[PDB]
């Protein structure tokens, strides 16, 4: 028997086999299954997606809320990560989702750590580099999630551009037969990419991080003068605030391969602002 | 769609076309079964294609594919049987509509890019000395359930290891696919059928029987327990000529991090001249 469905309405599922049964059943009625992975603390960032993912003629939302502990670090603090569920469930409810899929750590790695996703070499960079198993984290998790719930579309933002990158590689490289959707980062009034971090930045700081989005905005429309300039821009904004520890700041193309001299690619940078590390990125035409 | 004639042999080497004829059988009620092999087809895989064939409403694919990537340099890829033509008579004698014979580049366009880190296991047994052996088998397993989409998918037990490590790869990445296991088919002297069999010259493939028949002894023995059982197929391995015995292993049926207790699985691993025999057998202690 296929689990209760009630149309209009928040459904929510902690059983894998549930959401995945129920998922089934609804894209054999006539609907498109979207998906969005969340660890929830949900914020207007991750809304977007939701927005996204509901515009689909068809759809249903199927919103996750799982706070992955194989993304986090050897030095990663699992335990202080966001916790509102109630407050998350509520957001969704207002936003018409109709399924959310919030299973326990036990449910999704009942065998612990065994048969994992290594991604590609991108994983080890940007990123990778402070956190070099973090990637493996994300495609593991989001391998299974596509697996349980068999969405039509997938929705990340383009905020982790570096992930959503590596998860483009994951369905290429499986033969995944889902859609991949990248959505515009979510910015504060300022520019500052939306982050549940940046409510750690004191006044000092949070002014300060307005660099980063300045930076990049600013490569962008100096890349009509071409790649270095772009980069030399960014840098001379970044290098005008306080505080500010840059880690990377590089211009790659749109798969993130090397750095190209004209046409499109990303630059991206992150930083750290006292114990508080930001990341952000852009989309730049060179030329 | 690309043409499809149902009661016929249907070859499609493009993963999309696959793809797009499985969705489409899927879509109006057949089953689909798949059969991942290497070619080189023998009655062991038959066996296999006969147990899909016989799920009721089911659509059969057979995929022959020689994936470089569980091989590890050496010329071991150069060196692996390959008998196109018969193994699409067979298949067509056996009724198969579909053999699905990928490009290398069509499977891995990118190289090596994305890949399935297997558990612990892997690195043990068959995977001690081809440390990314079974990574390259998971990878490739993991596609081309992904590529066909299949209801169930069919492995021998005569790769007991690679069949539990599937079992692991389905269960881990929540894999919507019914994985079943099929009994070892052997010669009329027990010899369990391998396309590595072509290599045993007459005296070899005499002296190879003693593979099974020291299993088949331990199976028996076992009443006694797990002492008695290895050494029972110890000393038929000893008293066989020109056998070098890799590693005899009793395990639990999990072959995990679990101690053998009741029911087990005993494997071995022989070389017979450069050929590298592998067999194994249920347990039943006491
Ligand atoms: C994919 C996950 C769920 C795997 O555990 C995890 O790695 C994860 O990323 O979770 P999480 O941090 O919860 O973000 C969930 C999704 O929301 C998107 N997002 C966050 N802030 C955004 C913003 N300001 N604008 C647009 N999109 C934004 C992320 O890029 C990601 O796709
Ligand atoms: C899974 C593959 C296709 C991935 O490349 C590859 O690793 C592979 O295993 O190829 P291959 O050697 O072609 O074997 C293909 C399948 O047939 C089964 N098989 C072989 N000899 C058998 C016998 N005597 N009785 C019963 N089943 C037998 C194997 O265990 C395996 O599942």
């Amino acid at each position: 028997a296929i689990p209760a469905f009630h149309p209009g309405e928040l459904n929510v599922y902690s059983a894998p086999g549930d959401v995945a049964d129920v998922s089934r059943a609804l894209r054999l009625t006539g609907r498109r299954v979207m998906l969005v992975p969340t660890m929830g603390a949900l914020h207007e960032g991750h809304l977007a997606l939701v927005r996204a993912a509901k515009r689909v003629p068809g759809s249903v939302v199927v919103v996750s809320i799982f706070v992955n502990p194989m993304q986090f670090g050897a030095g990663g603090d699992l335990d202080a990560y966001p916790r509102t569920p109630d407050d998350d469930l509520a957001q969704l409810r207002a936003e018409g989702v109709e399924i959310a899929f919030t299973p326990t750590t036990a449910a999704m790695y009942p065998d612990g750590l065994r048969t994992t996703v290594q991604p590609g070499p991108l994983a080890a960079e940007l990123e990778g580099g402070p956190r070099p198993t973090h990637f493996a984290g994300v495609l593991t998790v989001v391998l299974k999630l596509l697996q349980i719930v068999r969405p039509d579309r997938v929705f990340f933002g383009e905020k982790d551009y570096q992930q959503l990158v590596l998860i483009r590689q994951l369905v290429a490289d499986f033969n995944l037969d889902v859609a991949v959707v990248g959505v515009p980062t979510v910015r504060e009034a300022d520019g500052l990419a939306m982050s549940s971090r940046n409510r750690y930045l004191d006044p000092a700081q949070r002014a300060a991080a307005v660099a980063l989005s300045a930076a990049l905005t600013a490569a962008a429309h100096a890349a009509t003068a071409g790649a270095q300039a772009a980069l030399d821009a960014a840098r001379a904004v970044l290098d005008a605030a306080p505080g500010v520890a840059v880690d990377y700041l590089e211009l790659r193309d749109i798969g993130l391969g090397p750095m190209p001299l004209n046409g499109s690619g990303r630059l991206l940078v992150a930083a750290r602002l006292g114990t508080t590390r930001l990341l952000d990125n852009i989309a730049i035409e060179i030329g």
